[PDB]
């Protein structure tokens, strides 16, 4: 009547044989879970990593949250310990419902959350912990050096599902990246309380994300499959246009809370789940998700990218360009980095990188033919990867340049990508200089190495 819960997302219970490699399993369930955007993974019953940290020595600065639907939100009172936050959180929920925290039905909290964010008369604010591990504060999973060690203990250190490991693993193409992308490579830690929420969003570069709830009360999720992404965006733009006025920066991205029933009304497929302690939630590329916490809990999450994602990664950078959105990293620079490490790549990875590189080269060849016909004649090799990101973003579309860019001595330090040659200045194109990383004759042997590796 007021809230009709979306259908449940897929729940997977793999045997230990299937649970062996995360990426093999993710590839296995992909045809199913990609249709819902999110899926839940219950590990085999005896897979129980030890959570152990001092509640008094762990301290963090909490972010404050107003609970209002369609109200804009962004990033950066009090400094909590994990204990003092927990005492505040437990007290809040206890007072809100006048009940012991574990007698409050999940269905009630869900219904109450959506009633709360709708009503203007209700001005409930909550606090949330959201930060990258930094030994301040460190990961909830076990990490190396300290304690010799036992078989079970040491297993959780090397496990694929240890979220400290999955970034630097072999099929996460993000691991080969040498540029600083700390926000996209290191696990995030979320300390939640009742009604603390995360707004509708997709990951940077449309990456996967995997989320683990270490302990505490459930985390309620809502998910939308990647194919219905622009459906959702169209729906939201008509209801809250102020969120789509393009941001000055990545730190100024606008997001919001929105009732899934509103989405379902406009025929956007939405799915839900209650993630309990010791369970994984996996989000797929361009899959919109949001949710809230049922109570005091502790979650850990990290982004990652499979070889399945490479074409989508390229598509995303193109999409960013049309939106004039900033990139976290250069997609092309990543490809060329892997190509240069062809002899030590996995052979299926090398096969997939070759395919994306083939597209990159052909697109680059066409672009350079176009700018040559515009009158750009002078050219000079340039090692784009040496420049800081802010020193190699296109003046027009803000894309991070790597393969090529146009410069002119009129405006030192400034660059445009080959799509925006007419956007640099008023000088004639013969005054311009084409700055390139590789000649086409350099690129084909690079791709050829990948071909040999893939045998
Ligand atoms: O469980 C999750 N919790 C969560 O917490 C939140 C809420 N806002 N933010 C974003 C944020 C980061 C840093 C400071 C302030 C805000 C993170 N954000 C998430 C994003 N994706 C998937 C799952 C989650
Ligand atoms: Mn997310
Ligand atoms: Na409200
Ligand atoms: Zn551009
Ligand atoms: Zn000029």
């Amino acid at each position: 009547s007021m809230f009709l819960p979306p259908p449940e997302c897929p729940v997977f219970e793999p045997s230990w044989e299937e649970f062996a490699d995360p990426f093999a399993f993710i590839h296995k369930i992909r045809p199913i879970a990609e249709q819902t955007g999110i899926c839940k993974v219950r590990p085999p019953p005896d897979w129980q990593p030890p959570f152990a940290c001092d509640v008094d020595k762990l301290h963090f600065t909490p972010r404050i949250q107003r609970l209002n639907e369609l109200e804009a939100q962004t990033r950066v009172a009090r400094d909590y310990t994990l204990r003092t936050f927990g005492e505040m959180a437990d007290a809040f929920k206890s007072d809100y419902f006048n009940m012991p925290v574990h007698m409050v039905p999940t269905e009630l909290v869900e219904k109450e959350f959506w009633r709360l964010v709708s009503t203007i008369e209700e001005d409930v604010t909550v606090e949330y912990g959201a930060d990258i591990a930094s030994k301040e504060f460190g990961s909830g999973f076990p990490v190396r050096d300290g304690k010799k060690l036992s078989p079970e203990e040491e297993e959780y250190l090397d496990s694929g599902w240890n979220l400290n490991n999955m970034p630097v693993m072999e099929q996460s193409v993000l691991a080969h990246i040498t540029a600083d992308i700390c926000g996209m490579k290191l696990p995030w830690l979320y300390v939640g309380m009742c009604f603390s929420s995360f707004c509708w969003h997709i990951e940077d570069h449309w990456s996967y994300s995997i989320n683990y709830l270490h302990w505490g009360e459930p985390k309620t999720w809502y998910g939308v499959p990647g194919y219905a992404a622009e459906q959702l965006e169209n729906v939201m733009k008509k209801l809250a246009p102020e969120l789509f006025v393009s941001q000055p920066d990545l730190l100024h991205q606008l997001v919001t809370i929105m009732n899934p029933n509103t989405l379902m009304t406009h025929e956007v497929p939405v799915y839900r789940t209650n993630q309990c302690a010791g369970e994984f939630v996996i989000t797929f590329p361009r899959a919109y998700h949001s949710g809230f916490n049922q109570g005091f809990n502790f979650a850990e999450a990290v982004n990652f990218c499979t070889v399945d994602w490479l074409p989508l990664g390229r598509q995303c950078v193109e999409h960013y360009r049309l939106l004039h959105r900033y990139c976290v990293f250069s997609h092309d620079e990543m490809i060329c980095k892997m190509a240069s490490k062809a002899d030590v790549l996995d052979v299926v990875v090398a096969s997939t990188v070759q395919k994306d590189m083939a597209i990159m080269i052909e697109d680059e060849k066409a672009l350079r033919e176009t700018v040559r016909k515009l009158g750009v004649i002078d050219s000079e090799r340039m090692d784009f990867e040496l420049l800081p990101d802010d020193e190699r973003q296109c003046v027009k579309c803000k894309t991070t340049c790597f393969m090529s860019a146009i410069s002119c001595s009129c405006k030192p330090g400034l660059l445009v990508c080959l799509h925006h040659v007419k956007e640099l200045c008023s000088c004639p194109p013969y005054k311009y200089k084409l700055r390139y990383r590789y000649t086409l004759d350099d690129l084909y042997p690079m791709m050829n190495a990948l071909k040999l590796r893939a045998e």
